[PDB]
Order: C-alpha cells, then sequence, then structure tokens
C-alpha cells in the first residue's frame, strides 16, 4: 500500500517490517508507542543521540532490556557521522528519518542510496512543526510499521489531553497572553541564546495560549537571540529547557528519568543566577520554569504543552496535571515505568 | 435626615466641629473627607487607632504633631470607654460601628448620647463590608458635610472594584480556589481567627475566591482549628497581620514602615509554624500577607484587588494596587504612600 | 541658587508640590524625575501635551484617570494662556521653554510670576538641544529635589549619545550623507519646514549627518521651498510626524498607538507627494519616519541613535533604539513603552 | 461643575429626577444609563421620538405602557415648544442638543430656564458625531449620576469603533472609495439631502469612506442636487430612512419592526428613481439602507461599522455590526434587539 510521509514523499508499506532503521535515535520515542511491551524487537539500528543524548531514558530501558546495548549505532550525534555503509550492511527493510535535527535530511546522500537499494524510506517531524507534524507522523508510523490500533489509541490520546488545553486558550485574545522566551539547553550553549521561532517549542507556546517573543525575531524553527534583546522586551515568562543528567558537572538545567525534583530545582537555580537573567522581571518574580529538552523532538510533546498553559494561566489550569498525563501515557503504551522530573518551578 | 447602617435615622448637624470616634480606626473613613486638615474636626477618639495602627499613628504625627493631644476616650475595647470623658468633650456627633473595639448599637454610651441631644452615626466596614462600604461613606459624606468627597471616593472605589468584579462575577464556582484566611496570623492564643460570611471573607468573595471558612462559621468572625485546615488543605493560604517591625511579638509585619524584606521575613516565620507548613498551598507558594486592618476599613479595595491578583495571577498581570494606594493617598490623603500593605512568600 | 537656560539665576525652593508647566510637553522631562507618581506635583499645565500628543497622554490616562483633572492653563499657543488662571493655581514652581507653543523669557507672565513670588526655570531641550538637554536636567534636578533621579538619567543619555559619538565624532565631513528632514511633513499649509542650526539639526550634526538646511536658515528653526531640496536632492530623506492612527488629515502617524504598519503606510502617503516623489532619496530608499515631539524631549537621545543607525547602517548594526527606550522606560518611567517611534520605507 | 457640547458651564445637581428631553430622540442617550428602568426620570420630552421614531416607541410601549403618559412638549420642531407647559414640568435638569428638532443653545426657552434656575446641559450626535459623541455620554454621565454607565458604554464604544479605524486609518486617500448618502431618500420635496463635514459625513470618514459632498457643502446637512450626484457618480451610494412597514409614503422603510424583505423592497423603490437609477454604485450593486435615526445617536457606531463593512466588504467579512447592537441591547438597554436597521440591495 502507499502513503504520504512528511517530506510529501509517497512511501510504499512494506508487508512485513522487522528491521527498522532510525535515522535519529530519539525517534525511538515515537516508536515506542507502538511496539508495546516489545520495544527493540525490530530495530536493526539507529543515531546514536538516544544512547548520547537520552542517557537517562537509555539506562531505564537497559536495566529492562540489556540487549539495547547491541543495537548498532550507525553515527554519534550528527547526519555527517553516519556511515553509509554500515547502515546497507544492517540490510533494513524501512528507514525512518526526520525533517530536521541530529540524522539525515530529505537531500542527504544517504536518503538517495537507500533509494537505490529499494528500501522504503519516511520522514517525519516533531520538531521543524510539531503542531501540523506530530499527529500526522503518528498515523503514518501506524500504516508503515503496522501498528495502526496504537498510533489511533495514541492520537485520541494526544487530541483529548491538548484538547483539555486548546479548549480554554484557542478563545484567549492576544492582549491577555503573557510574553514567554524558551531558552534551550539554557547554560549550555557556546553562545547565549539559543530558543524556538514560529515551530518547535513555540508550536507549544501557541497551543498554551502564550506569546513567544521570539516569533517574529526568526525566520526558521530554531535559532538565536541575543541576552541583551531578552532583557530589554523583558518578558512575563522565562522557561530554560534542559536535559543534563545529575551526576554531571557540566553547566545546563538537569531532568529526565533519574533526576529528582531537588535536583531540577537547583540546578534550574544555577541557571536563574546567571548574569543578565537574573535581572529579568520574569526570574524575580518567581514566573521562572524548567522543561526537558528533548520534548522538542518527541511525541509526548504534550506533557509540555501543559505544563506551558498551567505556567501560562495556573488557576485556569489549576486542576490540570501532566504527571497523570505521563502516567496515563507510560500504563497505556509504554514498557516502562515513569521516573525523574520531566518539569521544575523555581522555589 | 438619613439613615445609618444600624437602619437608625439621624438628623444631620447644620455645621460639625467635634467628631467623636467610636472605634479610633474609624478615621480611615473620616481621613478620604477631611482632604489637608485631618484631625481638624475630631475632639477625641477609641484608642485602637493610636495602640493598634502605631506605624500609620506615626507617619500622621510627624506631619501632625497635634494627633498626640485628641483625647483618647478609652483603650481597645468597648468596656475601657469612660461615658463621662467623653460627654465633657461635648460632641456634636459620635460615629460608631456596628462592630468592632468600640460600642455598638446597644450599649449604655449610645443612650447617654441620646440623652444628651448629640447625634450617633452607624457606620460598617467590617460586619458587612460588600454591602456596607459604600452607603457608610454615602452617610458619613452627608452627615460631616463632605457629600463632594465622599461621592469622589465612592466613584473611585467602584471603579477599582468593577475592575476586578466585571471578571471575577462570571466565573463559575468550580473554577474558584478555595481560600483560608488567617487573622492575625501567629498572634493570637488559639489558632486560627478567619472570616466567614462577612469581613474579609467578602473580599474572598469578591476577588472570586471560595472561602472555606464560609459555612464553618455563623458570624463575620470567628475561629477554626488548625487541623479542620490541614484537613480541607485549601488551594491558597492568607494571612493576616499589622504588626510593628521592631516589635518582638508574634505575627505578620505590615503597614507603613514595612519593607519588603521585613514582611517576606516575617511572613516566612508564619509560614514555619507546625501544621501550617505541610499545606499544599504553603508548600506550592501561593502563600500570602495582607494587611489586618484592611478588616475595618474603606480602603479595602486595595487588598480586594491583591485577592484577585494572588487567586487568578494571569487574569490580573496588568492590575497594580500599589498604583490604586498611590492614586487613593494623591487624590484623597495628607500623608505620602509607604510601607508594605501586602507581601508575597520568597 | 542655579543658573537657568536663559541665563537667570534661581532661587531653589526647600520644597515643591505645585508645579507649572508652561509647556505642556515639557512633562517629559519631570517624567524623569518623579518616578511612579508621575503627576502628584503638577498644579497645572498648557494643552500642547493632551492636545499635541493625545498617544502618550491617553497611555498615562489609562493608568492615572486623575491627569484629565490637572488644570489646563491655555491651548497650544503662548496667547491663549489666561495669566490669572495661572496665579490662581499658586505655583511654588513655573518650568517654562526658551521655545516653543509656552511663554518665552521676556513675556508678561513670567514678570507677573516674578511680582508673585514665583520662581521661574527656564529649560531647554528645543532651540539648542545639543547644548542644553543635560543642562537642563541638571537643573529640574536641584529645583524640584530629584537630583538622584537627574543624574541616573545624564548618566544613561551620555553613555547612550556616546555609542554614536565614538563614531561619528572621527567621520570627515567628506564622508557624511546629506540630509533634509522635514518637520510635520504632509500637515504644513505651505511646504517645507525643518530644522537649522537647532532643533533636529543638532541630531543630524551628532549622529554624523550633513544637515541641508544648516546654512540656509538662521534659526533653529525654518522653511525651505519644495524647489530647493530637490535642487540640493540630499542622499537621506527624514520625515517627522505624531498623527494619531485614527485621524484622516495628511501627516505621518507615529507614537504610543502607532504600529509599525499604519507608520509606514502613512509614511508612504507622505513619500507618494508630487516633487518629494522624485527625490534620489525617496527613490533609492533612504526615506525615514521620525517621531515629531522628540523636537522637545530629552528622550532625544532616541532620535540621534536612529539618525545614525541610518546614516551609517553596518557601523551601528549591533545598536537598538527599541532596546535604549525600553531601558528608559524601566528605568524611569510609570507606563510600558508601545507603538512606533520611528519607522523605515517599505 | 463640568463643560457642555455648547462650551457652557453646568452645575452638577445634587440629586436628579426630573428630566427634561429638548429632543425626544435624544432619549437614547438617556437609555445608555437608566438600565432596566429607562423612563422613570422623564417629566417630558419633545414629541420626535414619539412621531418620528413609532417602531422603537411601540417597542418601549408594549414592556412600558407608562411611556404614553410621559408628557409632549411639542411636536417635530423647537417653534412648536409650549415654554409654559415646559416649565410648569419643574425640570431639575434639561437636555438639549446644538442641532436638531428642539432648541439651541440661543433659543429663549435656554434663558427661560436660566432664570428659573434650571441647569441646562448641550450634547451632540448630530452637529459632530465624531468630536462630541464619547464626551457627550461622558457629560450625560456626570449631570445623572450615572458615571460608571457611562464609561462602560465609552469603553464599549471605542472598542466596537477600534475594530474598524485599526484597518482604515491605515489605508490611503487615493484607495478610497467616494460615497455619497442621501438622508431620507425619497422623502424630501427636492433631492438630495445629504451631509457635509458633519453628521453621517463623520461615519463615512472613519469608515473610510471618501465624502462626495464634505467640500459642497458648508454646514453638517445641506442639499446637493441630483445632476452633481449622477456627475461625481461616486464608488458607492447609502439611502437612509426609517419609515414604518406599514407606511406607503415614499422612503426607505427601516426599525425595530421591520423585516429584511421589506427594507430590501422599499430600498429597491428607492434606487429604481429616475435618475438614481443610472448610478454607477446602483448597477453595480454598491448601494445600501441606513437607519436614518443613527444621525443623531450615540448607537451610531453601529453605522460606522455598516458602512466599513460596505466600503471595505473582505477586510470586515468577520466584523457583525448586528451581534455589536446585540452587545449593546444586553449590556445596557430593557428592551430585544428586533428588525432591521440596515440592508443591502439585492
Ligand atoms: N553537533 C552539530 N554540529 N550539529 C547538530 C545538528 C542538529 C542541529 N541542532 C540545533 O541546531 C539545536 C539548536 C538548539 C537546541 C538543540 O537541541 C539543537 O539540537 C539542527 O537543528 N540543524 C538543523 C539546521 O541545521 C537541521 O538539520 O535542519
Ligand atoms: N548546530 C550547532 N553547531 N550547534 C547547535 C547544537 C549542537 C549541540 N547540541 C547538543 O549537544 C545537544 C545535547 C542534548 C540534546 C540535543 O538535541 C543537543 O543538540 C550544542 O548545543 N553545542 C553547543 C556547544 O556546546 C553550541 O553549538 O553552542
Ligand atoms: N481585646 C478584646 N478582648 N476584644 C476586642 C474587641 C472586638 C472583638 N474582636 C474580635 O473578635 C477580632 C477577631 C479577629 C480579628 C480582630 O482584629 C478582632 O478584633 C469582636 O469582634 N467582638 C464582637 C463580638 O462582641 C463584636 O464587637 O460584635
Ligand atoms: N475577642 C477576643 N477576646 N480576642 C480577639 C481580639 C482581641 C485582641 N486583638 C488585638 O490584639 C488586635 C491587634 C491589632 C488589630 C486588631 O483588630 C486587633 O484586634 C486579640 O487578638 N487577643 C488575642 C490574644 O492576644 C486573643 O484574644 O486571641
Ligand atoms: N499655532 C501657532 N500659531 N504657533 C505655534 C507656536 C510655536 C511655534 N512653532 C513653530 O514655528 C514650529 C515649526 C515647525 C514645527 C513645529 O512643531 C513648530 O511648533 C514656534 O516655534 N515659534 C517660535 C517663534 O515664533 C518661538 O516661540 O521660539
Ligand atoms: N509657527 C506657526 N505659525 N506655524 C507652525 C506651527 C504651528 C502648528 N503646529 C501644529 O499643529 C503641531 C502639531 C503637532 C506638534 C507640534 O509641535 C505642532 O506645532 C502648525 O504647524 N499649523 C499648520 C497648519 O496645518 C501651519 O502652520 O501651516
Ligand atoms: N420639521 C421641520 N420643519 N424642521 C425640523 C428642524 C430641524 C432641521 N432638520 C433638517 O434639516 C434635517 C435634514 C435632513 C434630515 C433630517 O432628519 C433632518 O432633521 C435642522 O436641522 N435645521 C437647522 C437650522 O435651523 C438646525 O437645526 O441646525
Ligand atoms: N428643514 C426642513 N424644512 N426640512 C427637512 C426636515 C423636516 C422634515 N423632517 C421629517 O419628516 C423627519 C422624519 C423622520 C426623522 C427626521 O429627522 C425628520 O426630519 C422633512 O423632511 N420635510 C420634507 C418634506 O417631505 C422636506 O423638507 O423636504
Ligand atoms: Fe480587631
Ligand atoms: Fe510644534
Amino acid at each position: 500500500e502507499n502513503i504520504t510521509d512528511m517530506a510529501g514523499r509517497s512511501v510504499v508499506i512494506p508487508a512485513k517490517v522487522e528491521r527498522i532503521l532510525l535515522g535519529e535515535g530519539r525517534l525511538f520515542y515515537a516508536v515506542s508507542l507502538l511496539e508495546g511491551q516489545k520495544p527493540f524487537d525490530r530495530i536493526v539500528g539507529w543515531q546514536g543521540d538516544f544512547r548520547k543524548l537520552d542517557t537517562q531514558t537509555y539506562a531505564v530501558y537497559k536495566a529492562k532490556f540489556p540487549q539495547v546495548d547491541n543495537i548498532p549505532l550507525i553515527g554519534n550525534t550528527t547526519a555527517d557521522s553516519i556511515s553509509p555503509e554500515k547502515v546497507l550492511t544492517l540490510n533494513p527493510d524501512i528507514a525512518i528519518f526526520g525533517l530536521s535535527g541530529h540524522g539525515p535530511g530529505k537531500n542527504s546522500e544517504l536518503v538517495k542510496q537507500l533509494e537505490k537499494a529499494g528500501v522504503p524510506v519516511v520522514f517525519v517531524d516533531f520538531r521543524t512543526s510539531p503542531l501540523k507534524n506530530t499527529l500526522p507522523s503518528m498515523r503514518v508510523l501506524g500504516k508503515v510499521l503496522h501498528r495502526e490500533q496504537q498510533a489511533n489509541d495514541y492520537i485520541k490520546f494526544y487530541e483529548d489531553n491538548v484538547r483539555k488545553v486548546t479548549e480554554i486558550t484557542s478563545k484567549i485574545p492576544a492582549d491577555k497572553k503573557p510574553s514567554v522566551f524558551i531558552e534551550l539547553r539554557a547554560g549550555a550553549m557556546e553562545e547565549c541564546c539559543g530558543t524556538a521561532g514560529k515551530g518547535n517549542m513555540g508550536d507549544f507556546i501557541d497551543q498554551a495560549g502564550g506569546n513567544n517573543m521570539a516569533k517574529n525575531l526568526l525566520p526558521g524553527a530554531l535559532g538565536t537571540v541575543n541576552l541583551e534583546k531578552v532583557l530589554s522586551t523583558n518578558p512575563d515568562i522565562y522557561i530554560a529547557s534542559g536535559g543534563k543528567a545529575p551526576d554531571n558537572n557540566a553547566p545546563g538545567v538537569s531532568l529526565g528519568a533519574q533526576v529528582t525534583k531537588e535536583q531540577a530545582q537547583s540546578s534550574l537555580q544555577t541557571i536563574l543566577d546567571r548574569k543578565g537573567i537574573n535581572t529579568l522581571s520574569a526570574v524575580k518574580n518567581g514566573r521562572s520554569y524548567g522543561i526537558w529538552h528533548n520534548f522538542y523532538n518527541s511525541p509526548y510533546n504534550v506533557l509540555a504543552i501543559q505544563s506551558f498553559a498551567k505556567w501560562f494561566y495556573p488557576q485556569q489550569f489549576a486542576d490540570l496535571d501532566p504527571n497523570n498525563t505521563m502516567n496515563s501515557l507510560y500504563s497505556q503504551f509504554l514498557a516502562i515505568e515513569p521516573t525523574g522530573t520531566y518539569w521544575v518551578d523555581s522555589t
């Protein structure tokens, strides 16, 4: 059969799939929602970003599935480090790639090599245009991986849990919305400050009824705004993203499966104590928050949209709990138990 | 002739120059009428303003040292008022409160004054602020011949309250936060004082909150036990106080001579008390301090706004009670606004 | 005692609480000193701020409705000021401008005030901004007892101007672009109003531009005919305006309530006028709009910067006048920055 | 205490209970202030509302039959008002219009009332709606002690007008459509009544139209000959009327008791008249009907919106003046909106 991927390309659905290639490792998150209690059964190989840039979620899956260590790494954390030779010798029967990210895009040579080898390629997207692409991506993955039921179940769950936010924020007029700046991998980049424009976590700010101060500063989904521009705009709400492991002395916010509330609050505070940042009205007024970075490329991003709405309008979403949503997500779909801290408030 | 807050008819004097204040802090209503000559027409007052509002007192003393020479007709309780000292001041009007630290409608002193031919006016900012605050000012305007100042203050008040009520009057009950207000928190012998259907409860109602003690109490004021608070575990905790900074007694420091630091530090002591410190609202940082004397003052629009910002922070992001306060002072009063009348927990 | 901008010695009042503004838009200098209480000390003002700055007025009214009750001593001309209404406000200081829509150093009203024992201070942001802006603020600081605010603003101003002059002071004349500024472009009976050696001309000088009218005119303001502009055919065209968005009269829309799109649309109308539209600067996109009231405001550092960025685009690509405005507002003012104070042609 | 629309100072009465309406249709401004008790304070009125607004009258009569007992001080002209009947109603305030079917600022009756000690207030929705509508409501608020209702209505009005001006203020003159408005079209002896720089002309201006009579006429109202209209051949034709459905006199049927099909049929008659029917605007279907009494009513924001949607159909496709009217009625009035106040040609 045939379907349209997120690059507009038609893909012939394989009769049976047993050798999935992951162009970006963290595309595993979309796969995990379909594979039930057998998450790694059909993965022939993956980019090393999941294992190296998601060490916490990795370790949790390793403790329950030690065979994860033996899935081949086709590269490190950049598209340019992928050996096309190692890829082809795994004889994949499907390759899942992202329109953007740490893996090959629609115009890469590897995509063309795979087309010459007779291997179907599917483009998904949770990163450039999450709002447009997240649900269509899951529907498509459902069809090509023969997990239509799991996919449709997850779409219903997602739509319902997002509708809990949008029923309220879709009617709020622009002049009542809080200004928001999201600093991606805050503290951890060479040059401050990474953020999202019209795309990526910007889509989440939009949905949650916020006003992204970088929406109109930037052409793309990702970009950079200077510290002074942030200070000058002086937004209502400051959000920092990170995924740093607890026992990592490098700069950044600690969030993820092995992070405690106190490690998340302490490390957010370091981030908020930085020169310039610490004079923001949002920081002084305590409207300062942390969000787990990898939500920037995951269909679990409904958790971030909900955390954002609850920060943007605390009393209108007093009754909404993203922790229940994660637990409903894990119990319904996944094969591990939820642990750690995926979001934090400054004390 | 006018009808006071006790339903009684009062013949308005032709000229008033000797006002008796049954409760000292009724001065607050008078101050909105007297412009730059606040104490010119006060023959005497209950000692509650001087002794239970030491900060606001000291500020007025520095600009008007003659305030120290206004006679104190008693201390802080109705029973300590000498009716003899009262009558020798030959008042031409007496202003009393339906409730509080001064005589009520059925006291002997009220009857003595009626026998002496002295008009008595009952106001209320304390039992039923919502029903009574504006009618009280209207009445004080008429009997003190300051109708203009009164009407000016009513317009100011209604406008600044309507900023809140036009939003919160349409909010359904199930979207409202539960609220407990602990009056003079930390400072009473037995915890915990609060307000029912009345007093600061009216402010919670107006600001679109849900007062957990509304149905626990028959009156405007009363007491709920600590364990009942813990068990109800309300969304939002509010502590009232008016303690002076350099007062080692227990309570929250708020008022004209209090810095935000002192207010924040002393609120924290209050929030660190056994039991209180495990409240969800305290842990989640939805914990606040409000200046106690707003429990009996037509300046109470400042508290209604502070509550609304606490109950729905974003919907009232743009509302600033410091600006309401500054406008109030500049338009009506004879002193400069200083100190901290509200605080948020660190 | 201090020396004002007219060279006159002025005795500093011990306390000031009743400031008279000879020109309403002199408020801008006062606003930098009064913090969160902008209108607290203004007894009255010329009607130019309320009538010729409707946008900035409306923004302050929404936060301080008491601004509507400040008395207007006249309309928009010195000759419409009733000296009687002025004197009954019993000012304790009067602030006047060497030039503009209010009384000057030789007016009768200035003499009346001297007879009444009222100190008069002359400032200037309009005739000789470069010489006078900072000295004016220093002086206002001393006579209004806001030396701290004044010195803070001077440091901010000098630093933000030095960002421009460090570069443009070393540029030789032959590398400078020729510039014509058309004040209230489109909106005068006879084209074309502009500035000579003074007013916005000072800004062109500082920003390293070459004002084509510098030597055509004797004074700070004057008129140059359309044909003279066409013939000089300058490298850069700048139009000033302050027209409200919803005003169908001719002129450029700029100010607190103007969007970038309205500013551009209305600048374009101005650039589409016969004669103007054949200028090389217009055809080549070197066409800009600046908010007119910068012609008399110590916020004029915002214009010196917008000019420097138009005169030398890459040399000041890192300079942002919007950040400077926001630092100005947050540090000194009581309102939030909105609208469009400068625009580039599409 | 307040300045009316004639520039005259009027002393705000302490309590008003006997309002005299110089022009009956000034009721529309009063109705926005009186909530559910519209006629409670009206001692008498000009007969224009009852006789020239039969539809809106009948609707109020069905809910309030006591409206029939309000005294008529005259018919539909200032000259038919008995000053004697007026004075025996012992009004405590009289509201008059700068222009219209009632007395003006120089009438004898105004002087009689001044001799009788009765405050007179001039409002205006007719000569200079743009300048005067909102100031008129502000003033009526103060003198009738309905400041809250007035301020509420001003905010509503400004917001609903801003929906139009946000768009039309940035449209350049050369892109605007030419417009002719024929007042009480078909119903006058001599064609064609219209508005100049004033009256419905102000609405055309605001809605981003170009009134072809703006410079043909000195006043707010006047007459332009059919041939002049034909020759100018404007982009858009608008006819006003308020004729009752069951009235076979010439004119457009619009108002509270008119269906869309009766408004369309009667507009068509108006558009089928010799000369009119050769207009480009008529042939192209840019032909419309507007309810005449908007020519003197603070509900005129409904016509400004209806005009903008006719001037720029797609730019205002999302704007609905019917939703605006309904928000107006529900927020402010005591009756239910019915009928057709505007119509498009089939
Ligand atoms: N290690 C490298 N040299 N490049 C990494 C490639 C992915 C790159 N990532 C980001 O730009 C980024 C920014 C903020 C926060 C993040 O977590 C990021 O991963 C990227 O997105 N590249 C884009 C544009 O080149 C793409 O592939 O389309
Ligand atoms: N494309 C680039 N040159 N820089 C942007 C991203 C590269 C790199 N990203 C990460 O290390 C990373 C970690 C966790 C999750 C992610 O998605 C990541 O991308 C990065 O941020 N590099 C810094 C240097 O430390 C920088 O380039 O400023
Ligand atoms: N020092 C005293 N013994 N009594 C004070 C007199 C008034 C008494 N006050 C309170 O109950 C009270 C409660 C909470 C917070 C406060 O500031 C209070 O003053 C009181 O209210 N009495 C009632 C009952 O008699 C009344 O006056 O009607
Ligand atoms: N009804 C009572 N017996 N006590 C409650 C009120 C009396 C007393 N009040 C104050 O000290 C006070 C201080 C500032 C402002 C006020 O309105 C006040 O009422 C009080 O609280 N007594 C405590 C023991 O100190 C108590 O009786 O529990
Ligand atoms: N409406 C009037 N008749 N006069 C206005 C008085 C101020 C007069 N202004 C200007 O000439 C002017 C020119 C260009 C742009 C502007 O904004 C202007 O205000 C003025 O400056 N007069 C001079 C000399 O008369 C002065 O007083 O110094
Ligand atoms: N000195 C004069 N006689 N005329 C020039 C200025 C007077 C008047 N000014 C303004 O309208 C004005 C508006 C906004 C800001 C200002 O500073 C202003 O001065 C003016 O220019 N009138 C025009 C008539 O359109 C004219 O002089 O031709
Ligand atoms: N019924 C009359 N004979 N006269 C009415 C007096 C008001 C007169 N009105 C109009 O001319 C008019 C024109 C077009 C449409 C209308 O609804 C009108 O009411 C009028 O305005 N007269 C002038 C001069 O006296 C004025 O009132 O200012
Ligand atoms: N000034 C005049 N003489 N005539 C113009 C207005 C007088 C009269 N008005 C009305 O009939 C009328 C009806 C509803 C609402 C209004 O405001 C009105 O004025 C009128 O129009 N007379 C006609 C004769 O048909 C005329 O003078 O042409
Ligand atoms: Fe008390
Ligand atoms: Fe000027």
